[PDB]
């Protein structure tokens, strides 16, 4: 049970050492976010470092911040106000409306436009009510909770007027009847050149970023006889007995590449419903799989997920992992 | 007349690329933020860095971000639920309660409380109704503005129940009748035996963080004969013909740390209206002065300035730097 401090001066940094010293027996984390660094701030900032139990210093960029601790001088408003960059739009994921909402106030004349946070957007409002979110004090509760509320922030806050949805004929959260909902396809899959599957069938896995996924993804690719894994852009281990595909690409732009390249090439890809099935499954050669591992729970994945990928006509493969041996 | 783009994942850089591409006539400033950087990330972002006028990759602290992007696993939602400190009060400066308002949202059972930015909060709100604040499209009705809309938001939400300010006797903007107002002295002056000013007198100028004050301030030097200068922790630049004082400590610290060590010497400190003033007005041994170079406008410090440094009981004086040679 901790106590925060956050603090943007040399002086305010000694008015939270004196706060701490009046607590000694208080958990404190405390933050300072500076523009300037040099010895006095480093001085003060390792003196709090020392008594805090957890402290971080974020080094922040010139000119962020539009007002002053201290009393401006009219050369010292002068500069700041034409240093400000005029701004006539902003464009941002849905949900961080919420998160930066502070710094939308600060441009109100601004144009604001919204694109998806990602498969977080294809939860319908109603999906929330759920009987699956509505056990109290459950972490599905609260998460249902905090879902409503920042949507609710995002949908009739700092009003914008349209949304860019990277999701084809799937109902969005942030489809209100408030803004115009835009479809924009990420990927150009049109100049392929596609022909018949009548080369050889390539088998790729989709990595999890969650470290304990790690053992059924090596059953996977043993019992399905998947020969490369492409690791997820988060995913920070590794995987025995599956050939790692290493690249700056993320799946969906490999493997455009790699049909363009290898046009009579079958794909397969497998995934524990990654967001990337939803992306691809209309790719030329390409035929995705969603794995359902039988030693995880029913409810491992939320029921709004086996809904999406149906609806989206990806197979659900239940997968009897404790059959594999290791 | 900028374009601003905020995203948080690579498929939303992806999204940015593609709106950017369908304005191929407008100017770009890309932000990226994320808790990841890799070979994924970083190729991504240089795409965008190459495509847009401006772009900026903040590296954020892992578990900075309660919600989620995609839709969650049960596993997924449980580490992230049990990362996350228990908060039971968070302590900030009055006008980050403006700046980190989406923050203290999400810990709405948290008790808050607040310090004193810095001598911005000894501007009271009547003040900013002034005359010097009230011809339209001036840059001083534009900062009266924004800070009436900051100072409101700062009293009104996120209900704080307590403020601490560094100055005694001076009214807070923050003392409204919403709060406890605190005293909190932050320099301890009673334990330097000073004595009668028997030895000599040092002399310091207060640098100012302003480059364009270096040649008023190299004149207040010579005119007043002052030997030294106490850089301000965001000076940058440096004085000729006098010596600067090279330490880690702000002045305050400094100037305890030299009466305890020379308790008879008469310290004079000169100042074109620093804080400093305020907070040292009565260290023993100490006789602050505020200069006001003739060769400025009147106008050049705020209205309010000049009533503080007064009501303090700080002389100012009248500095004719146009007479003084180079
Ligand atoms: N193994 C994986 C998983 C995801 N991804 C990328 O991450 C994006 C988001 O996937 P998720 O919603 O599963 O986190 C996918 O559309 C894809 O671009 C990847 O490149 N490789
Ligand atoms: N030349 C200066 C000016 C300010 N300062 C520090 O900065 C604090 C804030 O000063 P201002 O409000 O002038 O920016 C002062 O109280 C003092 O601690 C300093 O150490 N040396």
């Amino acid at each position: 049970p901790v106590n925060l401090i956050f603090c943007y001066t040399i002086l305010q940094m000694k008015v939270a050492e004196r706060i701490m010293a009046q607590h000694p027996g208080e958990r404190f984390y405390v933050v300072l976010m500076s523009e300037n660094r040099n010895e006095k701030y480093d001085y003060y900032f390792n003196q709090i470092k020392d008594k805090a139990e957890w402290a971080y210093f974020f080094h922040l960029p010139y000119g962020l911040n539009k007002s002053f601790n201290f009393i401006p001088t009219m050369a010292e408003l002068k500069v700041k106000a034409m240093l400000l960059p005029k701004v006539k739009r902003i464009y941002l994921a849905s949900l961080e409306k919420v998160s930066i909402a502070a710094f939308l106030s600060t441009y109100p004349d601004a144009e604001i436009k919204t694109f998806d946070d990602g498969t977080i957007n294809l939860i319908q409002s109603s999906s929330y009510l759920g009987d699956e979110f509505s056990v109290n004090g459950t972490i599905k509760r609260n998460f249902a909770r905090m879902m409503i509320g920042d949507w609710s922030i995002a949908k009739t806050r700092n009003a914008s007027d349209e949304h860019y949805t990277i999701f084809k004929g799937l109902k969005n959260i942030m489809d209100d009847g408030r803004r115009k909902m835009t479809y924009l396809p990420l990927f150009d899959a049109s100049e392929l050149k596609a022909g018949d599957e009548t080369g050889g069938t390539v088998r790729i896995l989709l990595g999890s970023p969650d470290k304990e996924m790690k053992e059924i993804s090596e059953k996977a690719a043993k019992n399905f006889n998947i020969q490369y894994v492409a690791p997820h852009p988060r995913q920070t281990y590794g995987l025995s007995g599956v050939t790692t595909l290493n690249s700056p690409y993320v799946i969906e732009d490999y493997i455009l590449r790699e049909i363009k390249k290898n046009p009579h090439t079958r794909y397969e890809i497998y995934t524990f419903f990654s967001g990337a099935a939803l992306t691809m499954k209309d790719f030329p050669n390409v035929h995705v799989y969603a794995l359902k591992p039988a030693s995880l729970p029913e409810d491992y994945w939320l029921k709004p997920v086996y809904a999406l990928f149906t609806q989206s006509g990806i197979p659900i493969l239940t997968f009897d992992d404790k059959l594999v041996p290791r």
